[PDB]
């Protein structure tokens, strides 16, 4: 369970940051280097325009055309010039990770520039969103942009959502999404003991083969979740990642708990 | 309302079963017309598998390995020389419309000859089940190949699902997957009354603007479903469909209820 023998069965770099939200006991490994969160920032835009809109109102449409869509888009890719509303949009990006969703919850915001307000309001420093979908996934070791570390990412997850400003409803509402989602079941869920619950969003950019999983996860008895960022990446850009790399760092960070 | 009326608006053509039942009260058009059924048949396969094996045991893996992955399979893409439970393969099937889970529940039944011997049981001799996907989706009118009446698949989808031999557990299991299904937001979903729920499952085959939505739909205040079998296409081949066609034709038939 060593994380660094998992980077040497693996051949990969391990990003970790998990804070039991109960205890406020953290694991760190590697908790303060950047990874390309890729998807796993759909999390941080969904909860932030839940913080502005209140759940009886998700219902509100908002006009899909030809120019918001970007590539995988499973749902959105039907909706031009349509409208969808924000609760729909929400569940597109959440569950099917749909990017042109996540774009429109953005604009929403007011922007990556309000995504960024609102992080530093947070005091997050390190997140660092520049891009949208889907360029925001075309990582570089060299660049910052839309990068964060786990530890700066686990602490805004945290703040936003686990011990955030979120209604009740609006909380389920995402949290459920999180936990519903089959997408990432190859990763915390995977490593998880069988009790436990994960909600999670996970995620993977272009290159190289940056795969994360962002979790609440529930041990069996804890009603607490236990913030857990996982980022993972190689040395190569075409490197491709193996999610029981993931599975097998949650499984030991969880016994940390 | 009249469905030749929505034909014309739309320059499509429309094949509807609809069955109520609760009163055993049909609505038909063109209902005796086959049409591609493209992903609409998931929720067949699923519901055949559900038959064979008791929710407890769904938790049963089958190993995934290049063979079987086949294009558009969001989920199973990741399962590449990973094992998956029957219960995370028909998820996927349902919310995500995967692909490879579909062939691999195929597979679990016994082959498209185990689909078809199944069908027949049911009285189904329309249903012809012939390719996996991605090949399924391959229509033509002048082909018979994957492709059933509105009436045939209705009864089909009631028999086997509503009015089946389901468990309790397989199937809330099955119909949750529908009722949650994000997918078909834009087909039946957004044609019916604002308190109606909709367990769907949508589909698109690659040609002729083949774009159906099966479900069951639930009339506020009313338990029993109303099976609903929507399937719609086009005179050319790379013609594109409108959902709202769908949208419209399910707010028309909803009335007949």
């Amino acid at each position: 369970k060593e994380l660094n023998d998992l980077e040497k069965k693996y051949n990969a770099h391990i990003g970790v940051y998990a804070l039991d939200t109960k205890s406020g006991k953290e694991v760190k490994f590697n908790s303060d280097k950047r990874f390309a969160y890729a998807a796993t920032s759909k999390a941080i835009n969904s909860a932030i325009l839940l913080e502005q809109v209140p759940y009886n109102k998700l219902n509100k449409k908002v006009h899909i055309n030809k120019d918001d869509i970007v590539a995988y888009s499973p749902i959105l890719e039907k909706y031009v010039g349509k409208d969808i509303t924000l609760k729909a949009l929400i569940e597109a990006s959440m569950t099917y990770s749909d990017n042109t969703a996540n774009n429109k919850i953005i604009k929403e915001i007011g922007g990556i520039k309000k995504v960024k307000q609102r992080l530093k309001e947070l005091g997050d420093k390190v997140t660092n969103p520049v891009r949208y979908e889907i360029e925001l996934n075309y990582y570089s070791p060299k660049s910052k942009k839309d990068t964060s570390t786990p530890a700066a990412f686990g602490k805004t997850l945290n703040k936003l959502i686990a011990n955030g400003k979120l209604s009740k409803e609006n909380k389920k509402f995402l949290l459920d999404l999180m936990l519903n989602n089959k997408s990432g079941d190859t990763l915390i869920k995977d490593g998880v003991p069988k009790d436990y619950k994960v909600a999670d969003k996970s995620g993977q950019a272009i290159t190289y083969a940056s795969r994360n999983d962002v979790a609440f996860v529930y041990p069996k008895g804890q009603s607490e979740p236990i913030v857990l960022v996982i980022f993972t990446n190689k040395d190569n850009k075409s490197d491709k990642p193996n999610d029981k790399l993931i599975s097998e760092t949650a499984k030991s960070v969880m016994k940390e708990f």
